[PDB]
């Protein structure tokens, strides 16, 4: 059973205009089997549009590629991002709801630290009473953590089924 193709794709921005399907593939095949690899080009001039995409055989291979950033492809540092879940909302912060009053910082840290490096955990409290409001924000050092988090169907933290969204 293969993972949905959308979850196996990486949009690669910032390409050198000299990058080709072949050189993009030769680069990204270091981290997994590529089922597709395309440089976007103008339909008339064939000049590169400066971005492209690669599709790996598995999600674990996407993770491997993202963990190997920064990627310097044909002399230029590129910007890989997972496919949208059609514009990417590139953020480093999530809202975590449904955590009730008994969820503490270590619950959120022990879970979310496996998605990425955490910089801030903010457990929301009531401005008047100080009581926990049942939601939190987690800020990571990089957007890929958030991208991995929000495409999961479920998040279980401190026994609670949590609702997690990108936060601006
Ligand atoms: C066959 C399947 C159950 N394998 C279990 C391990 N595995 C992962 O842990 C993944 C990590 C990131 C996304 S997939 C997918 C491969
Ligand atoms: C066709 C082209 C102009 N689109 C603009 C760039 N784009 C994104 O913002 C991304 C999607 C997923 C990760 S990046 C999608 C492609």
């Amino acid at each position: 059973p293969k993972e949905p193709e959308q979850l196996r794709k990486l949009f690669i921005g910032g390409l050198s205009f000299e990058t080709t399907d072949e050189s993009l593939r030769s680069h990204f095949e270091q981290w997994g089997t590529l089922t597709d690899c395309v440089v976007m080009r103008d339909p008339n001039t064939k000049r590169s549009r400066g971005f492209g995409f690669v599709t790996y055989a598995t999600v674990e291979e996407v993770d491997a590629a993202m963990n190997a950033r920064p990627h310097k492809v044909d002399g230029r540092v590129v910007e890989p991002k997972r496919a949208v879940s059609g514009a990417h909302l590139t953020v480093k912060k999530i809202f975590v709801g449904g955590i009730k009053e008994d969820t503490e910082e270590h619950h959120l840290r022990d879970y979310f630290e496996q998605y990425g490096k955490i910089e801030v955990i903010e457990i929301m409290t009531d401005r008047g009473s100080g009581k926990k409001r049942g939601f939190a924000f987690v800020t990571f050092d990089d957007h890929d953590s958030v991208d991995k988090i929000v495409i999961q169907k479920y998040h279980t933290v401190n026994g609670h089924n949590c609702e997690v969204r990108k936060a601006l």
